[PDB]
């Protein structure tokens, strides 16, 4: 049994199902695989496409889950996708009845056509099966809990019919129990409020780590008028007629005006996050308290993109209304399609279970074996330098120790939002100081952004104050306090109320992370590291071996470490040797406006990535000639002779697109297939 | 006691508050004036900025009307504003939580500075006044229906609570009886189910004009699923949480399937249309016999936007419910603007009332004094011929005998989507063929488009069945049957169900337009003439008088009226005197996409309008080089040098670009101030 799940909508890689497909429609894309009920694959297409949240097919995704399981598209007993076939084709008919010039092509077909097309594979139409949204969800969370019993919440943006559902699951058979209309949606509403701080879809999680700089109180009484909690676990949000959102109209009706980019978050910004931080948990544990001494359950599964709310999960935590709580590291879309994938297996045959509880993320695309890297990181000697110590793990934890701060690359990358010692940067935990640099220059993010943790398992119970249920922090799953008397210890990963979203690391997660952050420890006296996703501020986590050099020369790390080499940039990097290639969604413009008494403007250039919330840049007259040039295999060099050569103005400017994402930027060729 | 009534949203000439600024968000924007109860101007901003149904401030509309009033800015004594303040600001401020970018300037400051930058007027906080937005439409439909006391039914797409209002009109005083909510539109129900036919936003009029073809019989059940009718003039329309549109859930899953652009018009899309056509009637009579004996009023003044339904109106005159029927040309939010400045006299002191019922329409600017219009049509001489005959109209009924189609334009121009004597364009209303010679070769739209008949007062009742109510013809509001005895006759103007959107003139409502049907009867036997709009498919209505001449020479009209000189155009006409002039929203560009092998892919130039649905061309590289040096004054031909004179390849490419309206072609200078 070989079982492919597939989420997100059905968008080639360089145009969109209708112009400009609204990035909220069937985003996180992802495809993951199952063999005999064991999740053996998956990515999300983000890593591969490098558009954050993706809403196109994950037509790389299969490619590479495929090619992780030494399958060929013929090996593949089922395809599983995450909503009904009913749903996503009226949603795709409805955008067709705005856009009368698209196809009227449903999902079966576009699904078919993408694997044919994409891969050379004739899925067969009963090989295909369309599975409710909320029951892949919660196939997801339950089956890789390792318990055989539980009460399974679902709360999310939507589903088909509803925002929430609650399940009975006993051995492999979920029994519903209880569900939420989709106007009563805690995704919508936490998305609603965000929009209200100058942040957009996919910046909730930034939301919740400026909440705890606020006070509740300021604005307790305004959220309170936007829902109420009713008998026997019930609730309400209390909607309006104005816009499309319940919670601008009443705070603009209270003087609340949004926040603006690039301006500060005020103290009133701060209260605002958490109020409405406070009101989800409200909510939340209103539903739990309700629905745990009703089913009976001691055990408790929460998916559903709301499960990724880790400060609302430290509160399940310290509840006390279950002795156990499983989330999975990705509890948001791209796990729903990999429950579609159980769900698919359930509809045709027995449904096979994981035997054993979720401990490792670690299941997308690898780097490559020791020679293809070795190799590849010669096309890029020009611009770095590469030692081969004895004992990466030893040297690195020494570098630690001396205050470098590390990009850290190895193996397969991490399924989910979370890094966790795959694709991560690293640092000592102990200065605060961290906290603020890497924020500013290395992330370039807000400094009110708090830092995550990770700690050895046998040291967590020292730094951190897990009490309550048993959780899972294999995938910083939780907030948790840290402990009083480690606070000034830990200065760099101790929010501004006193807790941490921890990793606990242990030889059975992840051996060579553990060994890490335990040589480190033995060297320093606190077995605890920074772990902060590896990224810069315009791109989703780092996927290959050019991803991640690319990512560390256009970030202010001190190291690289990437599959026992160590990396540091040359002094003096030539740029000219790499060769500029388009992404399938760069394009370049030169544009004119009406000018003074309706003259035609003066021209300007851009730059620009075509999706939906694409950035844009403007662009010399000079680059935008030399990039209308790029071949995909003529290096900057050779090409910025038509300009007159590569001045060292060209090369900055140059520079900056690349650490924005707009091109590729790498050596002449690739590292090959892995 | 001078009044501004204002409607729109608050957007430059250049730009949209915030980018892309959907065409939803408050459009038909228009500016009338008031003085001592009397309008004295009204004109919509489409007419200047020459965008259809345009979202932008009326700024230019604000100028026309001060200017046809003899007034300064600083005259007006108080303004109205079509919706509350509340209201409009918060859907600012929705918009502003979408564009993180955009300054938080709500709609007083933005009112203040379009009128303080545009106009120079400092307007005073106290005189700014906000309406309810139901309340402006009924006054403006109640005030000039000439009635003593009246019902007022106002449906529309919303105002800021309800989607239809009833209210009681006596004297000055109106009031409310009843509400419709938002949900419940009638106006949204129309524009949901218009999207399954390929069309959009303002199509609603052309899906009308399509349902006479359809049988209301194959759908009839399918809508019934979507509403409700209740005890006491109550009904409900069923709506559904799959996608933001009451119509396409239902019909998708009934396998309708929504016509493609270029996609002729199936029997199934026109019985569509008839069926959608028979609900929103079956609703709108159950609303009316419920207030009708529930009021006991026997007249009726009917307003919002849903009142520009042509059939829905012919059926309440035939429905016996009133004696008195009255609606507005400009029903539609422009007519709210205009009742928002009663609405503003009746809060700042007293109200005072039109003394008779409005008969004309002709209230926009004028063409220009009979001195500059000779002396700019010399300007147009290297395009034009032009004869000053003794009686223009004598030629003009004549001409049309002959069978020649004619463009007719006099005076001031239309308030309100329907020509009626000052822009338009008139031919023979007997021979059939007429339609798609009309429509094919010069309105350059749809076949199945009927066109209108305008009829002299003292021959309407020999044509056109007025009987049951006494409605008000001099807007071609209402639909009537033509008399069976008649149709054969009228073969151009009478629908496949046998019936006209009749207007009737007389010496009262228009002198001169009355005098040319008259003598087309004396001399033909039948006073009725065709009579459609004076635009190509690319335009609102023909404002000025170099609109009239462009519009002239790009569509394929015999002879063109223009206050008494007859125009026609040369054999060759010379392009290259025009002065190529970009209109605000032009915008010119070339492109580069991605291309295979990761390369700088397809190179394209292309010419665009920066609004929301505007319209884009390819051009050619010779052509983009040409437009990139507009200046603004320097003609076509002499432009042309710079890329090897005026082809007639280019002339002909720069001809397709005018046609549709991309930028200004015009002779040098202007018609000066009016
Ligand atoms: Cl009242
Ligand atoms: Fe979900
Ligand atoms: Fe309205």
């Amino acid at each position: 049994m070989l079982v492919l799940g597939l989420n997100g909508n059905f968008s080639a890689a360089d145009t969109d199902v209708v112009p400009q497909l609204g990035e909220v429609f069937f985003h996180d894309s992802a495809a993951s695989l199952i063999r005999d009920g064991e999740l053996v694959a998956a990515v999300e297409e983000e890593r591969l496409n490098r558009i954050k949240k993706t809403t196109k097919f994950p037509l790389n995704a299969v490619r590479e889950c495929l090619a992780l399981a030494g399958a060929r598209p013929e090996d593949v007993d089922a395809v599983g996708y995450y909503f009904p076939e009913n749903h996503i084709d009226t949603v795709l008919n409805h955008l067709y009845t705005e856009y009368p010039r698209a196809p009227l092509r449903y999902s079966r077909e576009l699904i078919r056509q993408r694997l044919k097309e994409g891969l050379g594979w004739d899925l067969p139409d009963e090989k295909l099966v369309y599975v409710p949204h909320h029951e892949a969800h919660a196939y997801s969370s339950y089956l890789h809990s390792g318990m055989d019993s539980a009460l399974v919440l679902v709360l999310d943006g939507r589903g088909e019919l509803h925002s929430g559902t609650v399940y009975r699951a006993e051995g492999t058979r979920l029994e519903k129990l209880a569900d939420y209309p989709v106007p009563k949606s805690l995704g919508g509403l936490y998305l609603n409020a965000t929009y209200l701080l100058g942040y957009g879809f996919g910046d909730e999680y930034k939301v919740m780590g400026l909440a705890p700089w606020g006070n509740p109180e300021t604005y307790r009484d305004t959220f309170a008028k936007l829902y109420t909690l009713q008998d026997n676990g019930e609730y309400e949000l209390h909607g309006n007629i104005m816009v499309p959102n319940l919670v601008s109209p009443l705070f603009y009706a209270e003087g609340f005006r949004p926040r603006r980019k690039g301006e500060p978050f005020t103290q009133a910004h701060r209260d605002f996050a958490a109020a409405l931080q406070e009101t989800v948990e409200k909510i939340v544990l209103h539903i739990l308290e309700y629905w745990a001494k009703t089913s009976g359950h001691s055990r408790l599964c929460f998916g559903g993109g709301v499960a990724h709310n880790s400060s609302l999960n430290g509160l399940i935590l310290k509840s006390g209304l279950f002795d156990e709580v499983f989330v999975h590291p990705a509890s948001h879309d791209a796990g729903a399609g990999e429950g579609a994938a159980y769900a698919a297996a359930a509809s045709l045959g027995t449904l096979e279970r994981p035997g054993k509880r979720l401990l490792s993320a670690s299941l997308g695309p690898a780097l490559g074996g020791r020679e293809q890297i070795r190799a590849r990181l010669a096309d890029w000697a020009p611009l770095i330098d590469v030692e081969f110590p004895d004992d990466a793990v030893e040297t690195a934890a020494g570098l630690l120790a001396e205050g470098q701060v590390l990009g850290w690359a190895y193996g397969r990358s991490e399924f989910g939002p979370r890094a966790l010692g795959h694709r991560s940067i690293v640092a000592d935990a102990r200065p605060e100081e961290n906290r603020t640099r890497i924020n500013a220059m290395v992330k370039k993010r807000e400094g009110f952004r708090p830092f995550a943790p990770v700690v050895t398992a046998e040291a967590a119970r020292d730094y951190f104050d897990l009490s309550g249920a048993d959780g899972n922090h294999e995938f910083m799953s939780f907030v948790v306090p840290v402990l009083p008397e480690r606070r000034t210890e830990l200065g760099a990963v101790t929010h501004v109320d006193g807790t941490a979203r921890v990793q606990v690391v242990s030889a059975e997660s992840g051996e060579r992370f553990h060994r890490l952050v335990r040589r480190f420890g033995e060297l320093t006296g606190t077995p605890v590291l920074l772990n902060t996703s590896f990224n810069n501020n315009a791109e989703p986590i780092v996927q290959s071996l050019d991803d991640v050099v690319t990512s560390f020369l256009t970030t202010d790390l001190d190291v690289l470490v990437v599959e026992d080499c160590l990396v540091r940039g040359k002094a003096s990097p030539d740029l000219g040797v790499l060769v500029p290639r388009f992404r399938p969604v760069t394009r370049l413009v030169e544009r004119r406006t009406a000018g003074p008494d309706a003259s035609a403007g003066a021209k300007t250039h851009e730059i620009h990535l075509d999706y939906d919330g694409g950035p844009s840049a403007k662009v010399s007259p000079e680059l935008y000639e030399l990039l209308g040039a790029v071949d995909g295999t003529t290096t900057l060099g050779d090409l910025a002779k038509t300009v007159g050569g590569l001045s060292d103005a060209l090369a900055t400017e140059v520079f900056a697109l690349w650490e924005q994402r707009f091109l590729t930027l790498a050596p002449a060729g690739d590292i090959g297939p892995l």
